[PDB]
């Protein structure tokens, strides 16, 4: 079955860029348009809560 859901690598390009800047959406949504803010932000503080 396809995998799709987040890829292992979308994750950590998100992780990357959030352990660098933070909560800036708005930067790591422009790396990946088809993510917005929203998205991401809500993946996130949901699924990956690793905020550290």
């Amino acid at each position: 079955v396809k995998k799709t859901s987040w890829t292992e690598e979308e994750d950590r390009i998100i992780y990357q860029a959030h352990k660098r800047l933070g909560n800036r959406w708005a930067e790591i949504a422009k790396l990946l348009p088809g993510r917005t803010d929203n998205a991401i932000k809500n993946h996130w503080n949901s699924t990956m809560r690793r905020k550290v």
